[PDB]
C-alpha cells in the first residue's frame, strides 16, 4: 500500500507514488524527477494530474507517452497554487529536472520534501531562507559518516586530465562512458569537449538527452558512432567482455579503450584520495570507477539540516530495516543537540 512517507498531511497530495494504483484520496500526484524507482507506474494510460518540472514533463511526454492534458509543469522558484495549496519547486542539484517541493499548508505548517538531492550551501540563499520549515522529508541515501566523496568539480578535473593524456599519447584510443538513467551528463560531456569530439550514442539515449534543455546540445551529441571518439553504452556493458566486444564492432579504427564507470560510493573512498585512483586493466582495456555522486555526502546533509533546523525529520531512503531507521534517528538527535534547536 502507499507508505506514509509519500503522503503530505493536510493535503490531497502524494510524492513519487505511482506504483500503488489509485491512492485513495489523492487529488494531485507530484513527481520530483525522472528516475525509475520514482516514476514506476506512469504510462500513457495514467489519467490523474501530475505536477513536475518542465524537463520532467518533456520526459513524461516523449519517453513514457503520458498524455499532455495530464502533465502540469511548473516553473522553478515561483509561488504556484495547486488545488488551493501554495507550492514552490526548487532546484535539487540531483539529475536534470530534479526538484525539491515546499508546501505551505492552510493551517500554517510549512513542509519541504527534498526528493533526491545533493545538498549545497547555495540552497541556503534560495526561497528556503525566507521562512521556517516545520517538517523535512529527507533524502537519506548516504546518512552515515563513512560516506565521504569529493566535489563534482574535482572528479570532472580528474576525468578530463586522464582522458586527454591517454588520447594524446595514443590517438587510436577510444573513450567509453557508462550510463543507465539521466544524470551525470557532465562526465561524458566534459571529456568530449576536451577531446574536440561529440559524444556518440544509441537513438534511445539521444532522444532522452534531447528532452533536457541543455544549451548547445546539438553541438555535443550525435547518433553517428563513426565520427565520435567518446561512446556512451549501458552501464551493464562496462566490463572486459562487453568492451572487447564493442572494440571488435569499431572495425580497427581503435586499438585501446579507456572506460569510465561513474559509481555513487565505493569503499575505496574511506582510504583513497581522487589523486590516487587507479584503473582495472586487462590487455588494452582499462576501467576507472570514479565517485561522481548526485546525492548528499554525510557532511553536506548534516550541514543543510543544521542550517534548516526542522522540527521533525521523516526519512525517505533506507527506511526498510529497523537497524537503519534506528541509526538515522541517532544521527538526527546528535545534530540537533550539537546545534541547539
Ligand atoms: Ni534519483
Amino acid at each position: 500500500t502507499c507508505p506514509f512517507y509519500k503522503k503530505i498531511p493536510g493535503t490531497g497530495f502524494t510524492v513519487d507514488a505511482f506504483q500503488y494504483g489509485v491512492v485513495e484520496g489523492c487529488t494531485a500526484y507530484f513527481l520530483t524527477h525522472f528516475h525509475s524507482d520514482h516514476y514506476a507506474g506512469l504510462s500513457k494510460h495514467f489519467t490523474f494530474p501530475v505536477y513536475c518540472s518542465e524537463i520532467t514533463g518533456n520526459l513524461l511526454k516523449n519517453k513514457l507517452h503520458v498524455q499532455e492534458q495530464y502533465i502540469h509543469p511548473l516553473p522553478l522558484d515561483t509561488e504556484c497554487i495547486v488545488n488551493g495549496v501554495k507550492v514552490v519547486l526548487l532546484d535539487a542539484n540531483h539529475c536534470p529536472g530534479a526538484v525539491m517541493i515546499l508546501f505551505y499548508l492552510p493551517n500554517g505548517t510549512v513542509i519541504l520534501h527534498t526528493g533526491d538531492f545533493r545538498a549545497d550551501p547555495s540552497m541556503e540563499r534560495s526561497l528556503l531562507a525566507d521562512q521556517k520549515v516545520h517538517m523535512l522529508y529527507l533524502d537519506t541515501t548516504y546518512c552515515s559518516p563513512e560516506y565521504t566523496f569529493p566535489s563534482q568539480q574535482e572528479v570532472i578535473r580528474f576525468a578530463i586530465n586522464t582522458a586527454f593524456e591517454a588520447v594524446t599519447l595514443n590517438p587510436h584510443a577510444l573513450v567509453v562512458c557508462g550510463t543507465y538513467s539521466i544524470g551525470k551528463e557532465k562526465v561524458f560531456l566534459a571529456i568530449a569537449d576536451v577531446l574536440g569530439s561529440k559524444v556518440g550514442m544509441s537513438q534511445e539515449k539521444y532522444k532522452t538527452l534531447q528532452c533536457l534543455n541543455i544549451p548547445e546540445i546539438n553541438s555535443l551529441i550525435t547518433t553517428d558512432m563513426c565520427s565520435s571518439l567518446v561512446h556512451l553504452l549501458p552501464m551493464m556493458q562496462i566490463n572486459f567482455k562487453g568492451l572487447q566486444s564493442h572494440l571488435k564492432k569499431c572495425g580497427g579504427k581503435y586499438n585501446q579503450i579507456l572506460a569510465f564507470r561513474p559509481t555513487g560510493w565505493t569503499h575505496s573512498n574511506k582510504f583513497t584520495r581522487i589523486a590516487d585512483v587507479i584503473p582495472q586493466t586487462k590487455g588494452n582495456i582499462s576501467i576507472y570507477g570514479i565517485p561522481y555522486s548526485e546525492h548528499s555526502s554525510y557532511l553536506e546533509m548534516k550541514r543543510f539540516v543544521q542550517w534548516l533546523k526542522p522540527q521533525k525529520i521523516i526519512p525517505t531512503v533506507n527506511v526498510g530495516t529497523w537497524k537503519s531507521r534506528s541509526t538515522m534517528e541517532k544521527y538526527f538527535r546528535e545534530w540537533k543537540l550539537e546545534a541547539g534547536y
